[PDB]
């Protein structure tokens, strides 16, 4: 379960990454 936890947390943080480009996305069209 802990080492579970970091592979999840780690996951949150790449996604978020895609997010940023999600807004900058739109605002091209």
């Amino acid at each position: 379960k802990k080492k579970l936890g970091f592979f999840l947390v780690t996951f949150l943080f790449i996604w978020l990454m895609m997010l940023l480009h999600f807004t900058i996305q739109q605002r091209k069209k």
